[PDB]
DNA sequence: CGGTGCAACAAATTGATAAGCAATGCTTTTTTGGC
DNA sequence: GGCCAAAAAAGCATT
DNA sequence: GCTTATCAATTTGTTGCACC
């Protein structure tokens, strides 16, 4: 129950024959590189699906039509993996874990009435060191938003005196930014094996 | 390529509970690039 | 596409 | 060990992207 960058590019390939494997492969790499770049430097504002397609077109001369069908598939394969209980691990970027959460005390932040947070399975993103370094080294860039899949943004970490967990020595840590992912609705419902039933849909 | 419409977004409230993390060396997994 | 040695990244420790 | 994130329900304003 673990899908790597390669095992994923393999599934996208076997489902995109009209597209050469080496291309189906370069694409995934370019996307993750565009994504990583966006978060660290960004520049071109928020990254979207149409930005990742245009880039593929520009960088790999790939037809826009196929570039779009891939980007979409790319995120669709990951979703498929996760909902199956599989964790997606992408080298040089980050891993997408699955965690089963037990019910805990909640409430209505507005009213204050105790309303418990049901047990569920949530998807989480763990930024690799490679990527984390870029974000702090670059000084942080823009964000990424892929509807139905999830969003990537940068969170600020104020400076603080930290400890070498081994020696106990203090170390001076500078403020920095770090990547943060928020699963999209479509991904939260498919991944959470506690809601694949009668959906929630009433008007009052 | 350019314009619309709308559900999926971000942000905002409290507060008990869960998850992550500062340095760094050894181990292990993954990828890389030639054949 | 598979084999392989090396390089890179992640993993673990504990994070 | 200390610090950051999770999440509840609901409103207000923004926006990605399917679809003309
Ligand atoms: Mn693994
Ligand atoms: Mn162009
Ligand atoms: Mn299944
Ligand atoms: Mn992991
Ligand atoms: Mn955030
Ligand atoms: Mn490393
Ligand atoms: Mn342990
Ligand atoms: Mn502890």
């Amino acid at each position: 129950m673990a899908s790597t960058k390669s095992e994923l590019i393999e599934r996208l390939a076997t489902q995109q024959s009209h597209i050469p494997a080496k291309t189906v492969e370069d694409a995934v790499k370019e996307m993750l590189e565009h994504m990583a770049s966006t978060l660290a430097q960004g520049g071109s504002g928020g990254l979207t699906k149409a930005e990742m397609s245009e880039y593929l077109f520009d960088k790999l001369g790939l037809s826009k039509r196929d570039a779009k069908e891939l980007v979409e598939l790319f995120f669709e394969e990951i979703r498929r993996a996760l909902e199956n209980g599989e964790q997606v691990e992408l080298s040089g970027f980050g891993n997408f874990d699955l965690r089963d959460k037990n019910q805990r005390p909640g409430r209505n932040p507005k009213t204050g009435e105790d309303i418990p947070i049901t047990a569920r399975r949530v998807v989480t993103f763990r930024p690799g060191q490679k990527l984390k370094s870029r974000v702090e080294n670059a000084g942080g860039g823009e964000r990424i938003e892929i509807r139905g899949f999830g969003s990537f943004s940068l969170h600020y970490r104020a400076p603080r005196t930290g400890r070498n967990p081994k020696t106990g020595d203090k170390v001076e840590l500078e403020g920095k930014y770090v990547p943060h992912f928020k699963p999209g609705k479509e991904l939260r419902d498919r991944a959470n094996i506690y809601g694949g039933s009668g959906h929630h849909h009433h008007h009052h």
